[PDB]
């Protein structure tokens, strides 16, 4: 429960109860922290930017400065934190943009690691994790308990379900639909997060799964005929449904898997 | 035009009117700031540094440090930055040496972006782009319009000409010549930059360099042969001219082609 | 033998004389800097933190930090930094875990270029050279005379034994003994450190060492089996102690040769 004297924070700021500040933080007049939130030392939080309960910041991270994107024109967007989140030192986080969906978004209970970059309309859930020097481009979706490996690089739009692990180094640009396993420069899906499902789902369904996923990426029909089937002969099954509607939504296309 | 008190400023250094700098700046006494520069909180200039006109720093970036190479020996050399620049968070850049030109030299309106290390003795035109930690080896040479994509690693004594993309992720340890695209970890020629020769070249242009190319890189006589022989048929030619000379001044030798 | 007024120094910590410390440095309450220490403006030292007599830490560098790990616990764990170091800008090391050896250990006359982090638990020795952004996972261990090339991730547990070299860009995921060069993403051995035997090693037992790795990494014996028996027949020959018990203690498994 205490604020550095060195800090210089704009009187417009809304800094709530409970709130420690470390030396030399930089916090302009758009910002709001919630109760419990945690800053070491020179965290630089700029622009419209939203840091939820609890959470807290290692040394040198910059949150809300402008996107990096030459589309960008001053626009009005915003940052959006969750609580309990863990942001590690060197992260740089963006806001959204007008082109996207004006703000970039985080949820609850995730750790981004040294040097984590998150680009201007970015989505991500909770209890994620993206390991060191994760580089997310704009526009990309991150669903909730997904894993991604250091020095993953993942491309615009892509869109990460939940429940996926995602092994460092790779490249994605496209796809991954819930519970798959990624990994390679353009990457591809490799099997399931076995360990994920294990935790959060019953064995019943995880075998489900299985089954559903080997149809589904049968050579013979299109992934997108074999979706809309399976939502024909399973109207009633949230995996189907969670699984299948996230395929038939996809704009970059779903990414390769190993049948 | 405002100046943080908590900035510290060498007061042998010279800053240009207009000149705007965020809190904690760190200012060493052989900077120069030329007019309508704007530094963010917390931006470190060391050594003998020049920032030219309108450019744009973000917060926690390094200029001036010494180079990390151990033949440096505490020598005098400089940076200088050009016009219009725009240069993001982390990014790290060393002045030159006396084995190399004696400075690090990047031009105008450049967009280097967040964790981008730009290494001693290194030379960067105009209209460039260097996407997330795109890391330069010492004494390389970048044209104009080139565009490099993030996590890339460029080696010592690379030349890179006017109007090239390099994929990011992608190492580089061989010369482009102009107007090529470049990608893979042994990064090779991939074919032409079109959408840049599209908006700076004319369309029979564009088509004199495609012959060009397949002519230059046929099997049988070596690169070099054919380059001479190219400058010799077409002694009055622009593209011939800086395409081939180049080609003949090449030291780590050109990138691989596809034929 | 300068201490910035504008530095945060805990009264806690230790100073010894000769130490320069620029501007905006945060120093903790558990921190020890031995003579002629140098720190650049805005370094951050915190935890349980040693500096040796000499060592140079540059511009946002972050020592002392709490480990990345989750299984970490507020746990008591040092940070041990030897002499004669130099820590390039936005290098992050943390100190070691009560499941590990309570500690990270760094030895002498090493250079970590930027962006480089150390993990929890991680031991380096002297002489080493780590180039921009390598990233340590945790428990690693490094022996003297190593150079990692620039963008290397190491994985967890992963032993590097005495002059080794390990190219950029790769990812090491097994063990390698001493004098061994290894390149490649899931990182293999391609030779010998010829290069560093020769500047340390006399000719004939460089010759004796390529004998001894043509023979240890024969198909037909495991490598084990081959280490055991070389031991055999040769119970007094150091290079055979000092490559044979690394072999048979390896955790991880020792990398893959090339015959
Ligand atoms: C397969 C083709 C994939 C193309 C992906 C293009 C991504 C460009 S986006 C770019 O990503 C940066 C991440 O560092 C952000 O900082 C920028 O603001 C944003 O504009
Ligand atoms: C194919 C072989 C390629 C060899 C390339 C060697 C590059 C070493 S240079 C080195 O690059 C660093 C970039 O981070 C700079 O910081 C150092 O000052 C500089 O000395
Ligand atoms: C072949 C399988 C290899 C598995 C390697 C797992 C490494 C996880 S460790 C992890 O490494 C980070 C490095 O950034 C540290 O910061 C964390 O504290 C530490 O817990």
């Amino acid at each position: 429960s205490k604020i550095a004297k060195t800090a210089i924070i704009s009187p417009k700021a809304e800094i709530n109860k409970g709130v420690e500040i470390g030396e030399f933080c930089v916090i302009g007049d758009g910002v709001k922290l919630d109760e419990g939130v945690k800053l070491h030392n020179n965290v630089t939080l700029q622009g419209h930017t939203f840091v939820g309960k609890n959470t807290e910041i290692f040394p040198f991270a910059v949150l809300g400065t402008q996107p990096q994107d030459l589309k960008y024109k001053g626009e009005y967007s915003e940052l959006i934190i969750g609580e309990d989140n863990l942001i590690r030192e060197f992260c740089m986080i963006n806001p959204g943009t007008e082109g996207g969906i004006k703000k970039t978004l985080i949820g609850d209970k995730n750790l981004l690691m040294a040097y984590v970059h998150v680009a201007h309309d970015c989505v991500i859930g909770s209890h994620c994790i993206l390991a060191n020097g994760v580089t997310l481009a704009g526009h990309i979706e991150i669903g909730d308990y997904v894993n991604i490996g250091g020095l993953t690089a993942i491309h615009q739009f892509v869109r990460i379900a939940k429940g996926c692990m995602i092994a460092g180094k790779s490249a994605l640009g496209k796809d991954v639909p819930p519970y798959c396993t990624v990994e390679g420069n353009r990457a591809f899906i490799r099997g399931l997060n076995r360990h994920r499902m294990r935790q959060l789902l019953e064995s019943k369904d995880i075998d489900f799964i299985y089954a559903l996923y080997k149809r589904l990426f049968r050579p013979i029909p299109s992934l997108r005929e074999s979706a809309k089937l399976e939502l024909e002969e399973h109207a009633n099954n949230p995996f189907v449904k969670e699984i299948c509607s996230f395929i038939l939504e996809s704009s970059r296309g779903v990414a390769y898997k190993s049948s």
